[PDB]
């Protein structure tokens, strides 16, 4: 028993970092097979980042100005090619420690593990959850960018996030593996709005199935409530609207406890509109939406 | 920006990571060198583990009753020795995947990665704190035995808890790599009393001092207090003693802010006597006590 926040074991995606730099910019990439994946801004230099123009900046840039290192040895740079926001550095040789690996796009809400590195060294690895406003709330500092969002299946690794900055507001924003940003931003020095966000209204009730498989359940009631009853409060609390999907998703959990998902949509009804009142849930003394119900199955069950 | 409870990346533990199975037991091993280390318990029935002579169990155990298996690959036990709690099996190959290692024995509020396994495979990886009580309140199943507790400084791995059991109480307990037990517990399945666990103090100060670094500055008070009149209060709130060690300990924190160390506790008094009104610190809405001095350093720095 017990319930932490998991982050998947770093080893098939420690064996990938590598370190790029071009001109004075360093940064971390990603060396899957003969390419080395890395934002397109590491070819900026600071007055460049307010308002760059990537294709004429990348322009002025030959394979031999992108230096890759990955450890100790360099790597020979033999083609170089901008997609989205990532460049693809073709090297001549291809990682002998690249995993099984797939490139996915997540939806907001799902989960997934960042390899905090620098300098294309590895320094920490934590989990966290892509916000509805397709924002990552990370802990990185400069030279993190490159760093790199993941889950893993088995063997396979999926990567789903390559870090490329921190707005003014202290998130992190950042691109799928092709480039593509999660969200409105843009790679640009510039004041950027993220929407407004919610609470992942289907990982909270996951959570509190969580605290019910691990004996907390004092927030547990007598009451039951409606799909449309339980979404006016969600409404009101800024919490995602539960649909029939994320009934059908909670199905596993709903089975394991034996309470069924419409009496737990009204303990998480009682429990916004009247808090904790001084009490804790898994040691913490607020709703926590970063766990899906696919996390604490395989948490709870011990899937290696 | 930004504050996680980062694990370090698990690479050179999961190359370590083996399973051991003797009778019907399968639990995890960690290979360093020509041995495997794992609890002995490993030798154990269900109805010894009541009150086992391990001294005895042990003797109707021979060298080939030790299956080691290393990934898919099986590896040959030449040897056997119990050292306190723990059997260290010598094999007549030394894993390749060795990493730079020391056994160190952990101070109770001091922090380290997990590396949660079963059969032999890694699963999870997770940040916790050595309770004073020296529990650990971790995220383990039936199997999860072995898993081992780290810290990496540049490229040694300092291994530093084995699990060995879950008590009634849902926390976790367990031995140094020597096979100590961290604690007054004995691997035996009885009712074991943890003592009453206090609040890790310099790590709450190491915490609010990593909120001010980021930005969360509400609970900055215009007071100061004595360390006799802040243990006076933290005495009350079940909060370990402030000495002047842990003023020192918190002097680069004290000094990359400008905030003095008693004036942080004045803060934290305030914070205790008060509560927090509904506010949140780092995202969190009770006072973390999971980040050592050297964490938050660490980690508002980018050590890789
Ligand atoms: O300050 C910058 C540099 C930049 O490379 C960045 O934010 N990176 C970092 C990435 N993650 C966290 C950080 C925290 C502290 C400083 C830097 C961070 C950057 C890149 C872009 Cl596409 C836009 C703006 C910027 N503005
Ligand atoms: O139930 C048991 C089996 C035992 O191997 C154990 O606790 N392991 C597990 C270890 N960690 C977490 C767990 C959670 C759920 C079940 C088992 C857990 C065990 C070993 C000892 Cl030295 C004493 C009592 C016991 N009692």
């Amino acid at each position: 028993s017990g319930f932490r926040k998991m982050a998947f074991p770093s080893g098939k995606v420690e064996g990938c970092m590598v370190q790029v730099t071009c001109g004075t910019t360093t940064l971390n990439g990603l060396w899957l097979d003969d390419v080395v994946y890395c934002p397109r801004h590491v070819i900026c230099t600071s007055e460049d980042m307010l308002n760059p123009n990537y294709e004429d900046l990348l322009i002025r840039k030959s394979n031999h100005n992108f230096l890759v290192q990955a450890g100790n040895v360099q790597l020979r740079v033999i083609g170089h090619s901008m997609q989205n926001c990532v460049l693809k550095l073709k090297v001549d040789t291809a990682n002998p420690k690249t995993p099984k690996y797939k490139f996915v796009r997540i939806q907001p809400g799902q989960t997934f593990s960042v390899l905090a590195c620098y300098n294309g060294s590895p320094s920490g690895v934590y989990q966290c959850a892509m916000r509805p406003n397709f924002t990552i709330k990370g802990s990185f500092l400069n030279g993190s960018c490159g760093s790199v969002g993941f889950n893993i299946d088995y063997d396979c690794v999926s990567f789903c996030y390559m870090h490329h900055m921190e707005l003014p507001t202290g998130v992190h924003a950042g691109t799928d593996l092709e480039g593509n940003f999660y969200g409105p931003f843009v790679d640009r020095q510039t004041a950027q709005a993220a929407g407004t966000d919610t609470t992942i209204t289907v990982n909270v009730l996951a959570w509190l199935y969580a605290a019910v498989i691990n004996g907390d359940r004092w927030f547990l009631n007598r009451f039951t409530t409606t799909l449309n009853d339980f979404n006016l409060v969600a409404m009101k609390y800024n919490y995602e609207p539960l649909t029939q999907d994320h009934v059908d998703i909670l199905g596993p959990l709903s089975a394991q406890t034996g309470i069924a998902v419409l009496d737990m949509c009204a303990s998480l009804k009682e429990l916004l509109q009247n808090g904790m009142n001084g009490r804790t849930i898994l040691g913490s003394a607020l709703l926590e939406d970063e766990f899906t119900p696919f996390d604490v199955v395989r948490q709870c069950s011990g899937v290696t």
